[PDB]
This record gives C-alpha cells, sequence and structure tokens, in this order.
C-alpha cells in the first residue's frame, strides 16, 4: 500500500508515534517518505547480505527474520514479511523497540541524512490529526 502523507501520519499518530521518546510526529512522517516513499511494500538489498523491509525500511541484521541472514538477531521477533503489510501496526512497534535505544533515530539514515535538523512540522501541515 502506498500511504498518502495526511493518511500516513493520522495513523502513526494513532499508533502513539507522536513524541515516542522526543520525537514529533514530522520526524516519522519525512523518515517514511525517505526511506520508502511512503510504500509499505519496499525493500532494499545491503552489501553485507541484510535487508531492509518496508514503510520504515527496518533492517534484517538486527530486528526481523527474513531466513535469509546468516547469524542475525531478530530483536523485533517477527518475520521481515510482516513489515510489508498494508497495516503498520508491526512496523510501528518494531519502530518503537529500535529508537528505545542504540542511538535514537539516527538508526534511520535517510532521518539523518535528509530529517534530522530540519522543519519536521512542515510533513504534517494541512492535515486533520
Ligand atoms: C531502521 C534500521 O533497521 N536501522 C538499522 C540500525 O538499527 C543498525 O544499527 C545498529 O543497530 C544495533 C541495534 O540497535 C546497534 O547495537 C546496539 O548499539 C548500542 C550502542 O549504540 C549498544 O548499547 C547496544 O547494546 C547494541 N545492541 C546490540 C544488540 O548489539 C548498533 O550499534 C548499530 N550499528 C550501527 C553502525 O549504527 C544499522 C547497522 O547495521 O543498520 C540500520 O539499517
Ligand atoms: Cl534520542
Ligand atoms: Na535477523
Amino acid at each position: 500500500k502506498v500511504f498518502g502523507r495526511c493518511e500516513l501520519a493520522a495513523a502513526m499518530k494513532r499508533h502513539g508515534l507522536d513524541n515516542y521518546r522526543g520525537y514529533s510526529l514530522g520526524n516519522w512522517v519525512c523518515a517514511a517518505k525517505f526511506e520508502s516513499n511512503f510504500n509499505t511494500q519496499a525493500t532494499n538489498r545491503n552489501t553485507d547480505g541484510s535487508t531492509d523491509y518496508g514503510i520504515l525500511q527496518i533492517n534484517s541484521r538486527w530486528w526481523c527474520n527474513d531466513g535469509r541472514t546468516p547469524g542475525s538477531r531478530n530483536l523485533c521477533n517477527i518475520p521481515c514479511s510482516a513489515l510489508l503489510s498494508s497495516d503498520i501496526t508491526a512496523s510501528v512497534n518494531c519502530a518503537k523497540k529500535i529508537v528505545s535505544n542504540g542511538n535514537g533515530m539516527n538508526a534511520w539514515v535517510a532521518w539523518r541524512n535528509r530529517c534530522k535538523g530540519t522543519d519536521v512540522q512542515a510533513w504534517i501541515r494541512g492535515c486533520r490529526l
């Protein structure tokens, strides 16, 4: 599923991401935009053999199991395919664990390079939350 900007903002808010660990909603929407372009089915392979999954591009070497990342941790205790669902619950739940330790949102490279230090509030402009 390819989410709309305000549509995603509303779902994330509902799932308790607004100000989770001090990170305002604009940060999460900005992160999703540059990590997956709001596409829940996005996947990307890395050089170490791991793969990033879903709207928040969660990595298989640490957070989920895809059965092909030799010696990887499954910290969110879920198969990576659960992160590609049109329902973002699984992704949000795992994201909460990720940001809870580590370097906070720096775990998302697109956030660190394209959202951090910018006016993230603009990502939720015009939305009815
Ligand atoms: C969205 C996403 O999947 N991002 C991935 C990053 O999570 C990943 O970074 C590495 O994450 C692990 C787990 O949080 C880090 O390990 C932890 O590091 C802290 C210190 O910051 C330490 O106190 C924790 O005990 C330790 N936990 C474990 C289980 O080892 C690790 O430092 C991160 N590594 C780096 C280079 O940032 C990166 C790198 O694989 O990939 C992203 O896709
Ligand atoms: Cl933090
Ligand atoms: Na894994």
